């Protein structure tokens, strides 16, 4: 159901400055995932994204709706295994039907919806929207592949 | 006005990264209260030594964004909402006392600061208050800051 | 205008800085029609502290973002020419990204070249696409729809 | 005395929330002096303040607590790196707090805590944080070692 | 012995990491003769910060340091090959450098090419004098002596 | 004696790469005794090294080289911020590099640099790098001042 920052990190290789999940609030196997990230001034991105005007990158809000694709489809398929975790990748090959419709700002809580369109062997299809405030901010279809960590 | 976001708050604090602490003002009432929050996240530095392994977000910091939530008030409450007067402006922190640290703050927390002023003469603001995440207090403190033009 | 920009030209129209400023110089480029330009890629980022511990590797969405400013370069100067004090003005918008594929991983040690031709233009609208290639191979595909906006 | 190395061993803190550079006295529940060098080549500076760099005050804080915690393990435990390695710490109180003097690059920040009680895990220390001889800053506080 | 070395084989070698890891790729090597290595200059860097605002040059001294870890790199595989147990308890300290010339600024798009030659080696002391290269071209030349010492 | 705020105002160096905290002495046309703090909230300890921070022997030449030039340029112009934007300091050379002891955060790295010769904008300077009295580096140098382009 609920995992916080020290189970995303046992099971998410990725660190600072390139972990963009908080926190998931909804996880159901096989099925959807809700998940966000906190958007603060304190982050270095707005140091040049940009000045005098801070704007979360889009490609960052599609980057963790990807992570949060990758814990589910992890997830779905052994559970909190963070022993396994060390010994997967998940690698992401395309990005697709991605728009844009409210830029994000500090003070905002970003939401991943995500969903598996399609499962088949190693790759798994998953799509839906980034949330602010239950207003769609913006959308993406992404796939990926799981393989052995090497 | 009540509502203030990132780009106005640059606009009156003379903090900037990594000591700007203050993401969004929910409310405010000059010379009384003021409301404000900042999103806490695992995409900030501090985390990187604070713990490893153990992400908390320090007290210390807790204490710094509730001073700022007050020398928003402060400033605002002295000139309005003056950009160009602000712009020459710093904050001295000068006293800290009576503070309590209840609950840890973690990445995903929304920290809420509520700050009243128990006491304002000029350039020296005293306010009191505490920080909140899901409507509960994570800390208290008593804070006295100085606005002084920058020399 | 010149085909050849060079950090400190790019600087001067590009908003983006540190650290989201992922062109370092332009190489060619056709008013309207298409850019090369490229982004050499180093361990000394910070964003290979993360990505990944022990095995650096390019993200994937900072080749797109990579691309877009390359795309957003070509839209500016198309309109203006090279020109900062109107640059001032403006910052880019990212509207869709679609057909985005990623072949090849980057790495410290690579120069990332991005290749990009206007599939449609009409005022501030600009939309581009193509590959972002590692010594003359395809790492990389994108499509993009951007927007020049009023800095306000 | 106790060099940055030997700091790393006992404190759980990391870059850029280390704040402890080296202790020069330490007596068993008794007191501590350490200090940290202040630099411009320190991140904190970018943002406190532009074209005035001043330390921030609540780091002086952090840093008379760092200095605290580091005289709570060793009195509790002496020098022992494994037990420490289990630990963190903990902020509880903090009062009485007074800055006289802006602190700024160039500046040797010297830390003088002594503990005022203290029972298992919870720590109350109080002193002053020095420059050349000088009270720049007052504290008190409690903390808290915690597994 | 290999001649060709990517960030992976530099990181079980050589105990630098963010922001003093200054070596991307090793082109060439040959024992107890010579190094040819490279690291990539980019914008994207946090050194240019601050050297300087709306003037990006790679800082002179930090050429010198890329050129010292290529040397260092290549004192260690000398005489130990590829051994990852072995490097991580070694550690390679400069004692001294001479004659060193920087002739041309060093931007952001560049690469930065290390070429470095053994002069003498006894032991664990080792001389080595080279160049960095930006486009075949000299941009600074430097002489050190090394020592392997001990991690512990 | 100048402190970093006065140091700001003439080099151009900005974080990461500000090496000089203070000027404790100057003497134009002939010496400066300059310092930077050591300690371990630098981000360069981060990677030189992990579980062993040790001061960069280039950064300390760095720190060198900044004094060396902020001698120069007071020594002609003294303290004008308005003319330090039109100048530049530029190191053609550096010679005689020998690094002696390890510096380490807790450090006070003091620098001392004297004129070895000058003619026009053509400045040598070299000296020592020291802590707590003892040598732990010595250096050689050689600027070019010239506009700011
Ligand atoms: O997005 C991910 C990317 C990777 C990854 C790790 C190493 C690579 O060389 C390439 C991709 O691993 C993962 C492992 C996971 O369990 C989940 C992920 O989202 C990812
Ligand atoms: O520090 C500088 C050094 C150089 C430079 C100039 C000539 C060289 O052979 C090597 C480096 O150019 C510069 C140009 C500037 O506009 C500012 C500088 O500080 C520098
Ligand atoms: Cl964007
Ligand atoms: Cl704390
Ligand atoms: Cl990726
Ligand atoms: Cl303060
Ligand atoms: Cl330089
Ligand atoms: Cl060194």
């Amino acid at each position: 159901s609920q995992f916080f920052i020290e189970h995303i990190l046992q099971i998410l290789p990725h660190r600072y400055p390139m972990l963009l999940v908080d926190r998931i609030t909804e996880l159901q196997a096989n099925q959807k995932i809700v998940a966000y990230k906190n958007i603060t001034f304190n982050e270095d991105v707005f140091n040049g994204h940009f000045p005098n005007k801070p704007i979360f990158p889009g490609v960052l809000i599609v980057e963790g709706m990807a992570q949060s694709g990758g814990f589910l489809a992890f997830t779905s398929l052994w559970g909190f295994d963070p022993e396994i975790a060390k010994t997967k990748i998940v690698y992401f090959m395309t990005i697709d039907k991605v728009k844009f419709r409210i830029p994000v700002t500090p003070g905002d809580r970003l939401e991943y919806h995500l969903e598996v369109l399609k499962h088949k062997g190693m790759i798994w299809q998953v799509g839906g929207t980034a949330q602010v405030d239950g207003k769609v901010v913006a959308e993406a279809e992404l796939k990926a592949m799981i393989a052995e960590r090497e």
